[PDB]
C-alpha cells in the first residue's frame, strides 16, 4: 500500500535516495569535484539537482536541508552560492552546523529531506 | 496533496516549511543571551512561536535535533528543555556536539513537528 | 486524527520512537554495551532493530540514517557493521559526519527515520 519504499542509487553500503509516500530522503551529498568551498557547494548542489530530478521533484519542493561545514569559515562562501541556488519564495527549512567529513578535504556535505511533485 | 506551504521566508531559508501535515522548522539560534540556559530558553520560545504560526505546538513535535557548541552544557541546557517539553508527549531527541554560525552561539534546535488536525 | 501521534520509550526528556502518518522517528540511539566502534555499532543497531520492531517496521523499512561518530578515524570500523547490518538492495539513505556526544566514551550514534509496514 501507499507506504511502499522506492530506492535510487542503491549501494552495498547506502541509497542515493530513498522515497516513500511522497517523501523524499537524499543521502548527505559529498563533493566529487572542487577544492574551494565554492566549488565544492556548486558540486554538492547539482549532485542534489540531479537525484530530485530521478525521484520526481526538484530544488524547489526541498522542505529541509542540513549543510555540515568541516570549518565554519566557509559559511559566507557557501552561503553565496546556496544563495544563488535556492528556488526564490520557496526556501526550505534549514540548518548550519560544523563538522569534520569522512574525508578531511571534503569541505561541505548536504542532506536534503523533499517532496515528489504531485501531478 | 503534497502541496507545500512555507514561513517566515528569507533569500536563503524559511524558518518553517509544511507538506501533507508535516512541520520542519529551520535550526532555531539564540537572538538573546548568553548562557546555555538563557539561549536554550530563547530557542524554545521561537520554537513555541513558529509552531503555532503553523498550527502546531511543543506536545507535537516528532522529533528534536540539538547541537550544542560545547557538550559541557549538556546539563544546563537539559534543565531548560527537561522543563519545557510536553509531558508524556516528549519528540525523538539526539543531541550532538557541533559549532555553529556564530561563536557566542551555545545552542540550535532542528525541530520536525505535526500540524495538529 | 489523520496525524496521530503514537510514543514509544516515553521518559521525562525523550521518547525512544515516536511515530505519526506511517512515519517512524527514532530518537539518537547510543551504546549501552561495548568499547571498541565495531562493538558501540553493533550495540546501536541492535537497539535500533528492537525499537523499529516495536513501532511495526524493520531495518529494510528505514528510510534514513544520520550516523555521527565521535572520531571520523573510527569510519572504516562502523562500516564494517553497518554494511553487514543492512538490509541488501534496501539501504537507506545515510550521513555520516564527526560530532562529540554526551558522553566521552560512546564513539557512535545513529539517529533513523523509518516507515511502518502496511498490513
Amino acid at each position: 500500500h501507499h507506504m511502499d519504499i522506492r530506492y535510487f542509487g542503491t549501494t552495498p553500503r547506502y541509497s542515493e535516495a530513498v522515497g516513500a509516500n511522497g517523501l523524499i530522503f537524499l543521502s548527505g551529498m559529498v563533493p566529487e569535484n572542487g577544492e574551494t568551498a565554492a566549488e565544492q557547494t556548486a558540486d554538492v548542489l547539482a549532485q542534489i539537482d540531479r537525484w530530485l530530478a530521478e525521484c520526481g521533484s526538484d530544488k524547489a519542493h526541498v522542505l529541509d536541508a542540513v549543510i555540515y561545514l568541516r570549518d565554519m569559515g566557509d559559511y559566507a562562501e557557501m552561503n553565496g552560492v546556496w544563495d544563488a541556488w535556492v528556488a526564490a519564495g520557496r526556501t526550505p527549512a534549514r540548518a548550519c552546523v560544523e563538522a569534520r567529513l569522512a574525508r578531511p578535504e571534503w569541505r561541505v556535505e548536504i542532506k536534503i529531506t523533499a517532496v515528489k511533485r504531485d501531478a
